[PDB]
């Protein structure tokens, strides 16, 4: 790396929707981050403690597919490893088709509306 992840923690005015974040990472030749196992989760947690980005929320590459698949990763891979927060994904008010990371030690995931403005994490 110059499995590689990079945090994008932005000021209030420079956060992005899920689609804007996905396009940003793809313009770099990468994608929104997928977390495929415990090792990858630890790597990202170690990046958060390095930056003081505690408690912050980040887009991951989680996106709802067909009703049959449930959530998938934007980079193509299926969701095998899961770390949803308890009760999630709950599709609250039926409008939550993207996934975010709560960047605290639990490293848990939540489904949320894709037009929410968040920080994000790229993989490359
Ligand atoms: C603040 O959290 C609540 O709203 C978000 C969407 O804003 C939801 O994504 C989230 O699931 C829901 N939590 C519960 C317990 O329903
Ligand atoms: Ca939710």
């Amino acid at each position: 790396c110059p499995l590689c992840f990079k945090l994008y923690a932005k000021g209030k005015h420079e956060k992005k929707t899920w689609f804007e974040s996905r396009d940003f990472c793809r313009a770099l030749g990468g994608d929104l981050a997928s977390i495929n196992n415990k090792e990858e989760q630890q790597t990202i947690w170690r990046l958060i403690t390095a930056s003081g980005s505690y408690h912050k929320l980040f887009w991951l590459g989680l996106t709802y597919g067909s009703p049959s698949e449930g959530f998938t990763w934007s980079d193509g891979s299926p969701v095998s490893y899961e770390n949803w927060a308890y009760g999630e994904p709950n599709n609250y008010q039926n409008v939550e088709y993207c996934g975010e990371l709560k960047g605290d030690p639990t490293m848990s995931w939540n489904d949320i509306n894709c037009e929410h403005l968040n920080n994000w994490i790229c993989q490359i």
